[PDB]
């Protein structure tokens, strides 16, 4: 319980999220690290470096049944240890996996409001990028299904799911999941299952992996999970990808190849060994924080900010503000956050279509600093 | 002093170097790391950062700039701009960035065999036509067939690889050798990248040339790979510096990284980079004189002990470059009885191309102790 009231310094470690500007009043609630590692961790790294040699090494021998029994472990989902491939972050996976499945000018689907980079990496590589806009339902996010089909008829060779899905927390139900899953089938779509938060679910929610539900399913996807946003890890690059169709498999690292890609550098594999076998507890205590960080917030809002419209999360540390009764444009938002409020958070406008006059916050601090937040975002606007 | 004469135990530390095959009297003569212990202050600058319990996204160190400018006016006598540095992670990415970048598919890229392997994978790997000037084998060492070379510009090259010193074969190029290259590539717009992640260990009698360092001309052609993986055995750390004095191709460059996903270095990388062109200057001194000492060590004893086999007098890097085609035997023949006879795994010469053939590459960037071993076990093998 007392792990995690740490209000931590992270000025002048070179962290993109406190370092950038240098106005020391800011507040940064924007990037999507936490202000939270393990101990059995940091403690893995200091053995490391009792050995001093740093050359070229192969991924250690025990890695793929760590592998196997976390995602077993965690989403009782058995994966075969040759599924396992690796990718120093999950951002060149989809690039990679844009590259390796589809041909110039061929269409790849995301749905928005997404993480950017799911845009950037498409037009980037010169495919066409193709987009089916999630629908604002329930106070939360849905599938418009038969936008989605229309979409895939158009010719779509390849989907990005974003699941659980940044920045509006929707952790995809074993129905919703299934209802895709027919339409790739369908359309013989090979789907990018990123779901990199894998592991924040709250309470009363499960992830499903994608690729876990059929073997069909597991022949078309390629899924991607990793350590870094889970265990606050993220600058150390170390990201797994599950690809069970061996011919998948094999131009998606003939696709590393050619890019000069020979492993993860000797600290992801280090820290990686110990986050999947050493952190079970921290994990449990950090998914409560913050989903209780989460139902703070929401509270605080209705009492203090009444109006703001938040979708209501489901997992991960990020929490999606519409901010759309204010009727201010993002120029007037922006601007007024960091001179009235001293804070930057997300803008949403860059997340497409969806993303526009709402705001995203990192819920992955300390009560005390979320508390800041709040009462920021309360004087700004009134 | 008694730094480099501890022999190591990496046997069950899954380096490349000795976890392939698990009978422990053998030895893997063939991994291109030192047998060399990190410097000190390479161990310290990663125990400090490790104290902040943090390793979240980092930028650039605000100091790596002129941290590198400072390296290279001090190590080569070239002046760089801070804006010239884009980093990697690792030399082979920035090989194969720079083949997408600026060339498109069968365009032909050239490369000088005896050559480090991923010289041929990435141009195949990566649909360029792949061309060849092999070099000569002249007055005991390589030479470079100027005329040849310059027979292949005339057919349309348009990207060259240069490795610079040579891997494996040892030749650090002479200003006269490079300039008379350069003046080859304006003539014929050849693009150059520079292999030049062995520039830190060059022998006594010997000055590393960075190619683009010659004149403004070249300097704005050249993309030049450079890395303290090699120097200072951090590899695994995934830390390059590449230097693209032009402004046009060093945004080609950064645009195929970030279409690729790049997003820098690890976190690791940056800290471990600073020490290494800071705080061990003097540790790279004691280990230059001490690979000198063990090249020079390994071409007397051969030639007195081992007269079947020749061997390349190598200028720079820790890689020794044996022909032993004497023997007159197949790669498969050579292997076989290289482990069973001798109990040692060295490098392959067949997959270095032309000039490969019925050669050997064996790492002298160890302890004494254990060359002492690796060339009795070639004695033995061979005779």
């Amino acid at each position: 319980m007392q792990l995690f009231h740490k209000a931590i310094n992270r000025r002048g470690t070179h962290s993109i999220k406190w370092d950038t500007y240098k106005n020391e009043e800011l507040i940064h609630a924007w990037i999507a690290d936490m202000d939270f590692v393990p101990k059995p961790i940091q403690t893995a790294l200091k053995q490391r470096i009792k050995h001093p040699i740093f050359g070229y090494t192969l991924p250690p021998e025990n890695i793929g049944d760590i592998i196997c029994n976390w995602t077993k472990q965690q989403y009782d989902w058995d994966i075969q240890k040759e599924w396992i491939v690796f990718s120093a972050g999950i951002v060149p996976a989809l690039s990679t996996s844009i590259q390796a499945f589809t041909k110039e000018n061929e269409s790849v689907l995301v749905q928005p409001p997404i993480y950017p980079p799911f845009f950037e990496m498409v037009t980037t590589n010169n495919r066409q990028l193709c987009v089916s806009p999630l629908q604002k339902q329930n106070d939360t996010y849905v599938i418009d299904f038969k936008h989605l089909e229309k979409q895939f008829q158009q010719g779509i060779k390849l989907m990005l799911l974003c699941s659980p899905h940044n920045p509006i927390g929707r952790v995809w139900t074993k129905e919703e999941l299934i209802k895709l899953g027919s339409l790739c089938t369908k359309y013989n779509v090979i789907v990018v299952a990123d779901e990199i938060h894998s592991d924040i679910i709250y309470a009363d929610h499960t992830h499903t992996p994608f690729a876990s539900l059929s073997e069909e399913l597991a022949e078309r996807t390629i899924t991607c999970m990793a350590p870094s946003k889970t265990f606050n890890i993220a600058g150390l690059q170390a990201s797994i990808i599950i690809i069970p169709n061996e011919k998948l498999r094999h131009a998606f690292t003939a696709i590393q190849y050619r890019q000069g890609f020979h492993g993860l550098n000797i600290f992801a594999y280090t820290a990686m060994q110990s986050a999947y076998t050493e952190c079970n507890d921290w994990l449990n205590k950090i998914r409560l924080y913050i989903e209780d960080n989460a139902k703070f917030a929401c509270e605080y809002m209705k009492d203090h900010i009444p109006t703001l419209s938040v979708t209501k999360p489901e997992g991960s540390f990020l929490l999606w503000i519409d901010c759309s009764a204010l009727n201010l444009s993002q120029d007037e938002r922006t601007k007024l956050l960091e001179e009235k409020g001293k804070i930057i958070v997300e803008p949403g406008e860059k997340y497409g279509l969806g993303g526009e006059e709402h705001i995203r916050i990192n819920i992955g601090c300390p009560r005390s600093v979320l508390e800041e937040i709040l009462n920021r975002l309360r004087h700004t606007f009134s």
